[PDB]
């Protein structure tokens, strides 16, 4: 289609690997670009995490307030709101939200730590029926984005039809779909990626990622103003360890996906 070869266009002028996947769900119908490769989530598994903390809350009916000690032994390489709150406590609410819309790093540790370890985060893909789905390192060591490595990879397939789940769907309870989206709205990080690429009317909800190799990466739920929400996935990584950035390769896909809706 012509929004293929626009991808693959985009995919060569910017050096690197570039995976898409985009579910309508008007018709559920579904694009993808490299949707069945493997690229390193980095920051995109903290939505993983935080829903599967979620799900533990629908019988644990106070997790979410529950206390957790913050200690200067916890703080990893970027920790803009747990920093805030060394020697004090967050609940599992606000490290939840630190995690989801700051990208907090001790906050997906924290979390990890509530699941019993990646183990548990990956436990709760294959329980929601994500079979692609790995999480095998915490923070910051999940980020290093190593060609060919599989650790802490999925596909842009497996994640859009997750987030749809997670989003759209009922793989959380309705109290906790809800908050999800709240914190997904709410994101900070996303300006420069999805939503760029995007008309200022929509609304998005989205978590970002970043990692070595120049890994770019941004989920998104998408809402837009009279027509059936879309989940857009879109993920890219460099030859060069230490390659910079590239939102704007985000942006441009985004909009790319936006011209034929």
């Amino acid at each position: 289609s012509a929004v293929q070869q626009k991808l693959a266009a985009l995919e060569k002028s910017s050096g690197g690997r570039l995976g898409v996947a985009l579910i309508d769900t008007a018709d559920n119908t579904q694009v993808l670009y490299r949707g069945d490769e493997r690229f390193p989530m980095c920051s995109t598994s903290k939505v993983m995490a935080a829903a599967a903390v979620l799900k533990q809350s629908e019988t644990q009916k106070q997790l979410l307030n529950q206390p957790v000690e913050i200690k200067p032994a916890d703080l990893v390489n970027y920790n803009p709101i747990a920093e805030k709150h060394v020697n004090g406590t967050m609940t599992l609410a606000e490290l939840s939200a630190a995690a989801l819309q700051y990208s907090d790093n001790t906050a997906m540790n924290k979390l990890i730590a509530q699941l019993g370890g990646p183990g548990g985060v990956t436990a709760f893909a294959r329980a929601i029926g994500d079979e692609t789905f790995r999480l095998d390192r915490t923070e910051p060591t999940l980020n290093t984005a190593i060609p060919g490595d599989p650790r802490d990879t999925t596909t842009p397939r497996a994640m859009a039809q997750t987030l749809r789940q997670l989003t759209l769907g009922h793989a959380l309870g309705e109290t906790q779909r809800a908050q999800l989206v709240t914190w997904l709205k709410g994101n900070t990080t996303g300006a420069a990626s999805i939503r760029a690429g995007l008309p200022t009317s929509w609304t998005v909800g989205d978590k970002t990622g970043s990692g070595d190799y120049g890994t770019t990466n941004d989920i998104a739920v998408i809402w837009p103003q009279g027509r059936a929400p879309l989940v857009l996935v879109t993920y890219f990584t460099q030859p060069q360890q230490n390659a910079e950035s590239r939102r704007d390769v985000l942006a441009s896909a985004a909009r790319i996906i936006a011209e034929g809706l």
